[PDB]
């Protein structure tokens, strides 16, 4: 490569794996979004919350792919596994599955940062710090806040709580 | 007729029957709308939901009547039967009766489309596709979404659920 | 299902398969787009042409998923296979692979239309006519036009032709 | 020094050397810019490309000098060596010399970052990450893209390719 400098094969490979993890996450959120649009689920604010995350995770994958080319690495795509579930349960089940998914993406980012640190690759380390690590902390804090509110609302009338959370906390229209 | 071309007597008759079905549906929705405006029912958002459908079904009848004249058929009006009920129960009873009514209109549209297909009448088939079939799918999906939300809200406090659905889902002012 | 009417299990299944075909096509175009952004390929107009198609095919999948829910079918996601190639050759190789891909999507749309016709499902038939069949004819005509222009430009100076096509026909900036 | 804190003599010296490297690079680009403005070379877009880099490298030197004073180090200027060539050959020769020059600046930045990491100087490390490392990756990717396009255009008509690259890729007016 005419441009590649200080870019390890180990980072190049890990970036291709992280692209696969982000695209899998996007696909998971696409499935969650359409599940909440079902006529027998019908929680618009929950649908919009997950559809937006599907778009955001796709954008993350595209930013990693642009950076791979900027550093002179080569994008390599793999099979994308289907989401872990076909039906996602309650808003609470779905938000618990989301925070697990985000913790797994966050650990993949921290692992890649640690590899870049070990490889003395400060451009890679800056890149994750600037575009991913704080977006992930912010998102996990928001999901933690939502879990608390959902849990408060279950009480002895789960249906009423699920409706009120979607109407008064999540964005709809 | 100076203009009639490729327009069967069977379609002409079925169009006059469908006009009667749309006007009956409008009359049903007029009755539902004023029932929810009663001082002892008093659910404004439910009143507005049904009053709007009464106007929309009337407009459907008028579009069929305009098309009948465009094709050189002859409008023929019949007695309009009164709605099936004088009092419509809860929001849930009313929304269940509406989705039954819409399924019956949808089947009448599909039956007429099938007659036009059999008669090789593509103008009739286009007309239903363009102005009725998707409006009906969209409306039945919305009523299905509302039924799910109403059902979630019944819990052990039916009155509270009926008020919250009308205040937080349906349009009022 | 509370809303499902005149929607066959055969169409529901074929719609889920077509969603998989559109998402595979999006993934293929994502791979083509980033290949042309490589520093050793560096054809910006070709990159932008394929990146846009990746977005358009994703939007097609999302429209099919919305329609599946409108009809009361159930979205079911499968594993997404990786693209057929890791490296895509010349602009000409890439545009030949694209038109093959589009012909396969077009045949899948025509097959689904034929199934809906056989099932007397005019809403499905309208839906494909209105949002997919002409978009596909328009795209295949544009790719055919581009193939002719690329082929004219190969001459005895392939590099010069590939540069001029990307600079004077495709959109860049 | 009244302000100096956590700023090693090793970093202070390396910053003064890097200022010399940036000013030498500016001087090199000044020479490349005026060579392409010669009446017997006359490639305006190539002239403008290098004149702009001369200004950008000067600005890099000035940012390092401002930071040296912010940290309480002392600017020390050395003799500036003349550029390596008086005449720069073809656009291709010039762009190959530029990417070599940029790789040498990039390695000097990475070396200084590594020194700051070893000295536990996070302000220095942030400073390079924020203002230099990604500017350098972006520039080397752009020069790699240009090299590919120039190389594609040499064919058997080098003059025609050199003119078309300057007219259709580089900015002129
Ligand atoms: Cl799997
Ligand atoms: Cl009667
Ligand atoms: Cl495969
Ligand atoms: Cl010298």
């Amino acid at each position: 490569s005419q441009i590649r400098q200080n870019y390890s094969t180990e980072v190049e490979a890990a970036v291709n794996r992280l692209v696969n993890l982000y695209l899998r996450a996007s696909y998971t959120y696409l499935s969650l979004g359409f599940y909440f649009d079902r006529d027998d689920v019908a929680l618009e604010g929950v649908c919009h919350f997950f559809r937006h995350l599907a778009e955001h995770k796709r954008e993350g994958a595209e930013r990693l792919l642009k950076m791979q080319n900027q550093r002179g690495g080569r994008a390599l795509f793999q099979d994308l596994q289907k989401p872990s579930q076909d039906e996602w349960g309650t808003t609470l089940d779905a938000m618990k599955a989301a925070i697990v998914l985000e913790k797994s993406l966050n650990q993949a980012l921290l692992d890649l940062h640690a590899l870049g640190s070990a490889q003395a690759d400060p451009h890679l380390c800056d890149f994750l710090e600037s575009h991913f690590l704080d977006e992930e902390v912010k998102l996990i804090k928001k999901m933690g806040d939502h879990l608390t509110n959902i849990q408060r609302l279950v009480g002895s009338q789960a249906g009423l709580g699920e409706y009120l959370f979607e109407r008064l906390t999540l964005k709809h229209d």
